[PDB]
This record gives C-alpha cells, sequence and structure tokens, in this order.
C-alpha cells in the first residue's frame, strides 16, 4: 500500500543526454538513432531573445559550430536542420544506447516523467502534468533546457515534452519532439499569456478512487449525482468538465471498490461545497489532480483493466 | 526555478536489479560483483513467517532452490549465506553493470531516493525521508521486496536501505545492506509497535527556505525567537526539537535569503499555531518535511550526476 508520487524509471533516457553548445550557451540535447534533438534558443544571445530571427541566426551557423558532447565522448556534426522550435544536428554516430522510443504529443490532463538536466548531465527525476493551459509546473533552473518528458510502457519510451522556458509566472512551458509548442508559447523573452487553467476533474476522481483503496474513505457520503448535475458544480469550481469517456476510464477503478462513478463525483461535490474541514486524503489536505487513471491503476495493482 | 520532491536518477541502480525467487516466492535482489542480496523471508514459506527459524530454513535450502533471473538471462547460484536479515546468494557471472557504490546507514530525518521494482523489472522512483520512528511512508505492493533506497554523491551510488515488509499499519520497514533493520522492526509476520513519530522540524524549516527562494515569502514575520522557547512550541505540536547543529545546517540558506535561521522559526511558530488559514506554501497546504537542507541547497543549485 500507499501512494506516491512516482516518476519512471529513468536509466533508458539517461543514457540518451548529451550536452549542446552553440558559441556562449549551453544546454541539453537528447541523442536518438543518429540525430541530436535541443532546443533551438540555443543558437540566440540576449541581444536577440526579444525578438529572435531563428532563420537568420541558423544561416550563420555552420556544422561545426555545433559542439556537441555525450558524456566524455565529443560527437561529429555532420548537418542541421530547424524543424518549428527544435533543431536537429545530424551526427556521425549512432548513440549505442537509444532506447525504444516514439514521439507522442500528449493531451492536456496527461501526466509524464521528467529528467532535469545540466550540461547534459542528469540531476533528477519527477512527475509532472501537462496544465489544461498546457503549462507545466516542474523544477527547472538555467541551463536545464532540453531536459524531456517521457512515458515507459514496457520497453518503449514515449518521448512528449522537451523543455524551453519559464514564463515570468514562474510556470514552465515547452515544445513536443517536433518542435510544436504546447499551449499559445513562443520561444522569445516576453510576457505571454497562458490561458485560464482548471482542475482536472477525471484526474481527482481517480486518486479518490486510490484512496479508498488504501482505506481513506471519511469524504464517502450517502449522495450520488447526475453527470449534468456534476458538471454544473464542475464548472462553478474551476474543474475541467466530467464527459462519458472519463466514466469509461474510470470504470476498472469503480469496479474493483464497487463506487459506482457517479457516486463518487456525489463525493467530490460535497468536498468542493464544503471543503475538507481540515482533514487530508493521502497524506494531502488538498485535492489532487496530476494523478491520472493509468497513474492510479499502476500503484494499486488490484484493480482489473484488461 | 521551481522545487519539486525529486529523486536520483536511477539508471546505475536499475542495472543492478534481479529477481530472486524459492519456491513460490519471488521479491527482488541486488546484483554488485558476483553477489545478489535480497532479503532473506524469501526462503520462507507461507505458514513460515509467524516465527521462522531462518537458520534452519536456510540449512535445508540448496543453491538451486534460488532461481535468479537477471533480464533475459537467469544467473547460476554458486553460493547462499546469511547475514543479519539479508540474503546473499553467490553467482558463477559478476554484473557488468556494477556502479561504484558504498553501503551506508542513514540517520534519521535523512532522505533517499526508492526504486520500487517488481518481478526484478524497475517500476517507478521516488523520494522518501526515513522518518524519526524509522519507517518510511513508501508506496509498496506485494513483491516489491528487495527494492532499495539510496542517494548519489558525484559518482557514487550509496545504497542505504532494502525494503523487508509493509507493517499492519501500512507504513514500510527495511534494513540497511548488512541486514540490519532501522528501528525495533523484525522479518516475521507480527504486529509490531513503530514508535511515536515526529514532524523533521529542520527539514521544514529547509523547505520554508526553499519557498523563499522559490517567491513564497507571505509566512514571513519581525519576530523573534529563542532556540528554547522555539522547542516548547514544537514540543506541543510533535515537532523534534531543533538543535544548533540542525541551525548550523541551515546557514548557508538563511545567509543565501538574508533570513536568520532564528527568523524563520518564529515565523513556524505561527504556522503550527495559527495554521495556514488556507494559504499554501510551494503548492502545499501542509508543512512539507521530507526536504533535507541539503536536498534545498542541491535542487537550487543544479547539481548533477555522472
Ligand atoms: C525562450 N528563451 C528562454 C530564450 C529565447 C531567446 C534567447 C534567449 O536567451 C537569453 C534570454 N535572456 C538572457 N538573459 C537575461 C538576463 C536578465 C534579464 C533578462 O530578461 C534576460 N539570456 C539569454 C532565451
Ligand atoms: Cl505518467
Ligand atoms: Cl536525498
Amino acid at each position: 500500500s500507499g501512494f506516491r508520487k512516482m516518476a519512471f524509471p529513468s536509466g533508458k533516457v539517461e543514457g540518451c543526454m548529451v550536452q549542446v553548445t552553440c558559441g556562449t550557451t549551453t544546454l541539453n540535447g537528447l541523442w536518438l538513432d543518429d540525430v541530436v534533438y535541443c532546443p533551438r534558443h540555443v543558437i540566440c544571445t540576449s541581444e536577440d531573445m526579444l525578438n529572435p530571427n531563428y532563420e537568420d541566426l541558423l544561416i550563420r551557423k555552420s556544422n561545426h559550430n555545433f559542439l556537441v558532447q555525450a558524456g566524455n565522448v565529443q560527437l561529429r556534426v555532420i548537418g542541421h536542420s530547424m524543424q518549428n522550435c527544435v533543431l536537429k544536428l545530424k551526427v556521425d554516430t549512432a548513440n549505442p544506447k537509444t532506447p525504444k522510443y516514439k514521439f507522442v504529443r500528449i493531451q492536456p490532463g496527461q501526466t509524464f516523467s521528467v529528467l532535469a538536466c545540466y550540461n547534459g548531465s542528469p540531476s533528477g527525476v519527477y512527475q509532472c502534468a501537462m496544465r489544461p493551459n498546457f503549462t507545466i509546473k516542474g523544477s527547472f533552473l538555467n541551463g536545464s533546457c532540453g531536459s524531456v518528458g517521457f512515458n515507459i510502457d514496457y520497453d518503449c519510451v514515449s518521448f512528449c515534452y522537451m523543455h524551453h522556458m519559464e514564463l515570468p509566472t514562474g510556470v514552465h512551458a515547452g515544445t513536443d519532439l517536433e518542435g510544436n509548442f504546447y499551449g499559445p508559447f513562443v520561444d522569445r523573452q516576453t510576457a505571454q499569456a497562458a490561458g485560464t487553467d482548471t482542475t482536472i476533474t477525471v484526474n481527482v476522481l481517480a486518486w479518490l478512487y486510490a484512496a479508498v483503496i488504501n482505506g481513506d474513505r471519511w469524504f464517502l457520503n450517502r449522495f450520488t449525482t447526475t453527470l449534468n448535475d456534476f458538471n454544473l458544480v464542475a464548472m462553478k469550481y474551476n474543474y475541467e468538465p466530467l464527459t462519458q469517456d472519463h466514466v469509461d476510464i474510470l470504470g476498472p477503478l469503480s469496479a474493483q471498490t464497487g463506487i459506482a462513478v457517479l457516486d463518487m463525483c456525489a463525493s467530490l461535490k460535497e468536498l468542493l461545497q464544503n471543503g475538507m474541514n481540515g482533514r487530508t486524503i493521502l497524506g494531502s489536505a488538498l485535492l489532487e489532480d496530476e494523478f491520472t487513471p493509468f497513474d492510479v491503476v499502476r500503484q494499486c495493482s488490484g484493480v482489473t483493466f484488461q
């Protein structure tokens, strides 16, 4: 038993991390097969940060201007190109540590592990959720750009995030591995509106199920509700609307606990309308929304999904 | 910026994880050089866990009773012996991925990363604190026994914990890698009292410094406190007493922020007495105590490992 924010083991990703330097600036790159991926603002200086012309800056560069180091071994760069906001440096050697992998663009509300890195060397690993407003709340210092987010299914690493910037609000923004930013953000040193955020309803319900499985049951009540009534409450409390697809995804947790999904929705409704009265759920004094139903099952391997 | 509960990169430890099966009992082992370390209760049957005579059970065991799988390959047990509560299986093949390592017995209040494993395969990684009462509040399901906890310093993995059991209360107990249990616990299926626990006061103060570094400052006040007077309030709220040694350890964080240690104590004194009034610190609605002063500096400094 127990329930803890749990990241994926990072070994497979560690072996892909390298250090990329262009003139002054160093950040991290991801070496897969014979291509290194890194944020394109590596080719930038503070003179250029408010409105970089990335096409012109890249024209001034040549293969040998990109210093790429995998641990202690220097890599030979044989080509470069820009795809959206990432650079792809072709190297003469395929990474012998390349895992089985895919590139994926995740949906808001999905979770992933981040391997925070500096100078191509790993520093730590933690779980993030892609907020509804397409930011993440991580731990990213100077030089952490190019650190990636990922999920592991058996033996395939699905890379879904590369870190590019911290907004003036202190939250974080980045791209998929094709270089496309999550959300409306751009790679320039400017104040940028992140949309209104909201709480990931389906994740709160999954975490309430995890709590019941772990023996925390005080919030269970004698009430039920409708999807429509619940969604009225959710909208009032800045929660994401709950769809039948969400109900469907919560099915296996409903089955293990025997608590109908709409009964749990009535429990959540009461928590939102009355607060938690100073009590806790799974060690937390607020309602947690960064565990997916998948995340919960992984840590409660008693429920039946297949 | 940003402060997150962060585990060490787990790659070096993943390469040492194997599966140990004895009869119908499978758990995890740690393969360093030509020895596989695992909990000795792997040799117990269901009906033997009330009061096993491990000496007699081990005598009855033969090398071929221990099936050890390392990925696709099964190792060949050529030796079996017992060191306190850990079983040591000599194998005819040394681990080529053995990292630089030490065995270390940690102190209550210190933190370490746990690599949760099942059937010899790493499942996830998270950060824990050894509680003052020598338990840990982890996330462990059946078969997780043998999962290890560790720290990394530079390039050396310091193994400090091996998981052995879940207490009937749902917290967790284990040994150092010499097989000595942390706390008053023994490896028999008995109800065992874990001592009264306390909050790690030095860690809470370290975490408050982390919040100030990340822009959370509302808790700060212009109140003064003596160490002795703060300890009167701490004892009322089941906080462990703060010593000069603790004050000294927080020095670097006091220097970085310009907030004297005892002034931070005055801040914590108010938070314990009046609570948080619904406000949060670093996203949390309660006081966090699983970050050491080192953890805070390490994170806010970007320290890496290679
Ligand atoms: C997207 N992103 C992170 C980005 C984009 C383009 C250039 C780029 O490179 C920089 C930006 N800023 C600075 N220094 C700096 C110091 C104090 C205040 C200040 O606003 C800026 N140094 C390099 C980063
Ligand atoms: Cl995830
Ligand atoms: Cl630690």
